[PDB]
């Protein structure tokens, strides 16, 4: 089965394609910019995005919104993880966390899926902590400073398969796939 | 003349009302939430906002998008000044600026105006620097840590009239008013 993935993030595509491909699902990236509203919830961005995209792209399609939420920073950078990464970057996050007792944080991914006039959402969350040093060359974004719960390595020190087995995106993808098997034989 | 101001920020209303009121223009706040897209330019948020709002609110109306752009932080928090204020707050900005040589930054305001099926934009910019200490009880948001070029006081240490005479919003309002006098006798 083929599914179009509207996104400008090649990192997400690789991870999504590598996971669903093992089950016979082909992911095709579609660089179709769509309005990503400011909001407090990733879910809200996904809802508006799908409503705007329907009728403008091949079906069935999917989009994804995700972010890093840091407890000591009240959830920041969250929904605006991309902008924050491009401006203050990883060094800016480390700077903000200097002297922070609680370095806990979580990555969350919300996948939006549209087919036959209906939208579906699948989410995944992975808790962890912000490292004091960035390590790793894999992945993208905040991977160099995020170590998932129960691991010694940051996401950047893992391969796609390894990250997918632990990440927020992997969890959302698993829920998504399961839904596909049952609804979409 | 009456103009509806779609905004949820009472601080903006006070400043806008106090400035235009002196010229016989009555500002009425309208709490009508509208999609404020993520974007790199304040202008883009305003353009999309007006397109979404037309036909849903009384006319003529206006909206405004603004932010604080810090040079050493590559423009951050910019368009997402509101979210950043509510999360890391003023302390988060000061933390990020610790040891910063260049504390330069500017506030920018973009006013969007709609009348008779046409949208108009007016902008204003005020340069200054981020203080090391927050001072003042006036204004709102980042006012306690922003001192405009040519002044010793932060925005929070000024009155509405004083701030308006120097701020980004005051400059956008002046351009807006001038346009009103000529086009909208
Ligand atoms: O909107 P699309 O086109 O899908 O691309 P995007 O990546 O710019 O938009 P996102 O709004 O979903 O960006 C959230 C940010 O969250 C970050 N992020 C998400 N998943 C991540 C992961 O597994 N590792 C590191 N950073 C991640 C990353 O910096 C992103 O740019
Ligand atoms: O969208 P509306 O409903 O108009 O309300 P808002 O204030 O939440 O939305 P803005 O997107 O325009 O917010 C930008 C932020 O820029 C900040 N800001 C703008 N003008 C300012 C000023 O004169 N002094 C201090 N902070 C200011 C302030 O923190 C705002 O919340
Ligand atoms: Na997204
Ligand atoms: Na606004």
């Amino acid at each position: 089965m083929k599914i179009f993935f509207i996104t400008s993030n090649p990192g997400k595509v690789r991870e999504v394609a590598n996971f669903l491909g093992t089950f016979g699902i082909e992911i095709v990236q579609l660089k179709h910019e769509y309005p990503e509203i400011q909001a407090e919830k990733l879910e809200d961005v996904v809802d508006f995005g799908i409503s705007w995209l329907k009728g403008k792209v091949p079906e069935p399609f999917m989009i994804e919104d995700s972010g890093l939420f840091i407890e000591s920073l009240k959830g920041f950078p969250g929904v605006y993880s991309s902008y924050v990464y491009r401006t203050i970057g990883l060094e800016g996050i480390l700077k903000l966390m200097e002297g922070a007792e609680d370095r806990r944080a979580y990555f969350k991914s919300v996948i939006g899926f549209y087919i036959d006039g209906k939208a579906y959402k699948f989410s995944g969350v992975t808790w962890g902590r912000i490292s004091n040093e960035k390590r790793g060359t894999h992945g993208f974004g905040y991977d160099p400073i995020f170590i998932p719960e129960g691991s010694e390595k940051t996401f950047a020190e893992m391969t796609i398969e390894e990250k997918n087995a632990l990440s927020h995106r992997g969890k959302a993808l698993k829920a998504f796939f399961e839904w596909l098997k049952v609804n979409l034989k």
